[PDB]
């Protein structure tokens, strides 16, 4: 809830939001933080962590299943919202392709059409072979963190996820790896063993 005056360089998510299409993340301890980290923004980082069943990953065969990942009761209400985490095991030869979706009422696939992000109302892709590279992401570490993943738009290579603040809440936003920083923060992924 409090936030220490510390130079960690790093926000921890634990809840998230779903408006109009849009994804929101909660701070853990966003009653102080909002108004002391952000003096000096020297790239710093913040991760989501899956301590509340929020974040989903896919193995493989998992990935075409969402649209019965969903809930068919409190309808008036919906599920809470799940940040997704697609793998591939035929694209990338050599490394890991990978897509970002969100669950809740609907099935939501992100998109860095134009380098901006939104959501369209459209399952994942099956390669990235015969896919428009705008619906596409790569999956990268973090140079200096193990626990911490990022990821860039095929289309446009450089540009990362990265977190704004507008009055409390941080919104998903694209931003080029030199970009971070400049009223922006880079999102990241906690990932499991």
């Amino acid at each position: 809830m409090a936030a220490e005056p510390v130079e960690d360089n790093c926000i921890n998510f634990v809840a998230m939001k779903f408006i109009d299409n849009t994804l929101y993340f909660i701070a853990e301890d966003d009653e102080n933080l909002e108004s002391d980290y952000f003096g000096k923004l020297e790239s710093k980082l913040s991760v989501i962590r899956n301590l509340n069943d929020q974040v989903l990953f896919i193995d493989q065969g998992n990935r075409p299943l969402f649209e019965d990942m969903t809930d068919s009761d409190c309808r008036d209400n919906a599920p809470r919202t799940i940040f997704i985490i697609s793998m591939y095991k035929d694209s990338q030869p050599r490394g890991m392709a990978v897509t970002i979706s969100v669950k809740c009422e609907k099935i939501s696939t992100l998109s860095c059409e134009n380098k901006i992000i939104s959501f369209k109302e459209m399952n994942p892709p099956d390669n990235i072979k015969d896919t428009k590279s705008d619906i596409i992401f790569f999956q990268r570490s973090v140079p200096g963190h193990d626990n911490k993943m990022q990821f860039e738009s095929s289309s446009y290579e450089g540009y990362f996820l990265a977190c704004e603040k507008e009055r409390d809440l941080f919104k998903l936003i694209l931003k080029k790896e030199d970009e971070l920083g400049d009223r922006s923060i880079m999102f990241t992924v906690q990932n499991e063993d």
